[PDB]
């Protein structure tokens, strides 16, 4: 008596995967997205008459659950070519910038993360299983920060690690849960090279808009935008699903595939459970923003790297020409740090980077304020990947995916279609045992 079978809420990764399990099992599937468009942290964008990326992007077939989509639905790569860098700089806390030779610059990096994730084979001998071993589950009461401070490195060998860090918490390293970063390495076939070969490298071809796309067709499932859920209740038979304009649809199941720190918009009834709960209060601590900047002259292939108290944390060279000048792909970590949609303010720390370049005009996405991210990808905390099962637990006729409750690549897209497959998979027991 249920307007719907299931109910995916949101079309991510997550949500497209989910839909398309359950549309290619038979059954009658909605998919409710709060924004006016797909594809959640993943947004393909235009500046400065070229395609960039504001959110997720880069795959490699070391990441097993996107790979295999993409067979399926026959998408090839497309190459990021990563060039001989012309420019390396790294800027300290203080704000001084220093020039470093591209290939010292590589080579202090790879110590750093060599040193950091040295004894990732034995704490993720199966980075599928976090919690396998009782030592992950033993660092999961150390900061990143508290790893660095043993390390030994050098003044430059710890601003690299630090900042490249606090971009991969959203926030500074002294907050940024350790395990979290180990097991990452760890799926990366626990080596330097394999691992950075997935960074930046190969985007899909198609888009990623294209493959979320691609799984919802395939699934045939109802898609409805812009129409946030505010609450989920727990009734005969199934749940009731609220919109924002009280509008009320019934289904068997739904499929909750929000990113964690939006579950504060939605009502659930009845309570979850308490580990569940502490995890939605907790939330996960990427703040990250990110920032497009079309500077007039042309700075060749640059790359840099500016720690914690600095805001300009993971700096690249998206394009270059004496025509077009240079385009500037910026990663923030932490949106305190600066209002990446002031233009001025934006201005003054391009230009304390590289002194005297004009600034023709900027794009940004602004993760953390975005009421349907409140964030940006998937940072856990001290002690929060050792209670992860909390957050996948399904609770009676609802279950919960999305990259933050993956056990593999969380901070990533591969991450958001695993639990997908999962979701579904659930999804099946739940409707049929
Ligand atoms: C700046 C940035 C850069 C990134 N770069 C990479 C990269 O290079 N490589 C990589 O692998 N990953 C990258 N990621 C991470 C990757 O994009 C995410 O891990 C993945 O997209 C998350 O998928 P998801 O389906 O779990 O969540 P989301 O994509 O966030 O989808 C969840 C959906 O739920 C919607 N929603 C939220 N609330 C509601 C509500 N009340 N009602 C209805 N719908 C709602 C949201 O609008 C959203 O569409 C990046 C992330 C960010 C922020």
């Amino acid at each position: 008596g249920f307007d719907y079978d299931v109910v995916v809420v949101g079309g991510g990764f997550a949500g497209a995967t989910a839909a398309r399990e359950c549309g290619l099992q038979g059954y009658r599937t909605l998919l409710l997205e709060a924004r006016s468009r797909l594809g959640g942290r993943t947004f393909t964008s235009r500046f400065a008459g070229q395609e960039i990326e504001f959110g997720g992007a880069w795959v490699h077939w070391l990441q097993p659950h996107v790979w295999a989509e993409m067979q399926r639905y026959g998408l090839g790569v497309v190459e990021d070519p990563l060039t001989n860098l012309d420019k390396t700089l790294i800027m300290y806390n203080d704000g001084s910038v220093e020039s470093i030779s591209p290939d010292e610059f590589g080579k202090n990096i790879r110590i750093a993360f060599e040193k950091l994730c040295h004894d990732a084979w034995e704490v993720f001998p199966r980075p599928h299983e976090p919690m396998f071993t009782e030592r992950a589950r033993e660092l999961d009461k150390s900061s990143v920060l508290d790893r660095i401070k043993t390390l030994g490195l050098s003044r430059l060998q710890q601003a690299q690690i630090n900042s490249y860090m606090a971009l991969y918490a959203g926030e500074t390293t002294d907050k940024f849960g350790l395990p979290g970063v180990l097991k990452l390495f760890a799926c990366g076939g626990w080596n330097y090279d394999a691992f950075m070969d997935t960074e930046t490298h190969y985007r899909i071809q198609g888009g990623t808009i294209g493959l979320i796309n691609a799984m919802l067709t395939d699934s045939g499932a109802e898609v409805r935008m812009s129409v946030p859920v505010t609450a989920v209740e727990q009734v005969n038979g199934g749940v009731k699903i609220k919109t924002d304009d009280d509008e009320i649809i019934t289904a068997g199941v739904v499929v909750m595939t929000v990113p964690l720190n939006t579950y504060k918009h939605i009502g659930f009834t009845p309570a979850l459970s308490k580990g569940k709960q502490r995890f939605i209060k907790e939330g996960q601590l990427s703040k990250g923003a990110k920032l497009y900047v079309h500077v007039k002259q042309n700075l060749g292939r640059v790359f840099a790297f500016a720690d914690e108290q600095q805001p300009l944390n993971w700096v690249q060279t998206h394009d270059y020409s004496d025509e077009l000048g240079t385009i500037l792909s910026i990663t923030i970590a932490r949106k305190e740090t600066i209002d990446v949609n002031d233009r001025d303010a934006v201005t003054r720390e391009v230009q304390k980077m590289f002194p005297g370049v004009e600034v023709l005009g900027t794009a940004a996405y602004d993760w953390t304020a975005d009421p349907f991210s409140l964030g940006a990808w998937a940072a856990y905390g001290v002690g929060q990947l050792s209670r992860l099962k909390d957050l996948q637990a399904a609770e009676g006729r609802i279950l919960f995916a999305g990259a933050e409750t993956s056990n593999g690549w969380h901070a990533n897209i591969d991450g958001a279609v695993e639990s997908g497959l999962r979701a579904g998979r659930e999804v099946k027991q739940l409707l049929s045992l």
